[PDB]
């Protein structure tokens, strides 16, 4: 047969940077695209689901929404005469 379940928690991450891919398989997106995490078996490998697009996206290149961490980095200095 086939059965099974698991905690009901939906995680939503946001592409921090453009993750280009030479292959179609990989779920490509642009900084901003919001992907819906379905399963997170691996430690740094989860399957994402986009409105039309679908595939697996890197967790090391995305920023979680329900994150409990705070980083300090903005960067500045455009130019100076």
């Amino acid at each position: 047969g086939s059965s099974g379940s698991s905690g009901d928690s939906i995680v939503s991450a946001e592409a921090v940077w453009d993750h280009v891919t030479m292959a179609n398989r990989e779920l490509a997106f642009k900084a901003g695209d919001v992907i819906k995490v379905l399963d997170a078996s691996n430690k740094d490998w989860w399957w994402g689901q986009i409105d039309d697009e679908e595939g697996w996206f890197p967790a090391s290149f995305v920023r979680l929404w329900v994150n409990q961490e705070d980083e300090v980095e903005e960067g500045s200095g455009p130019s100076s005469g």
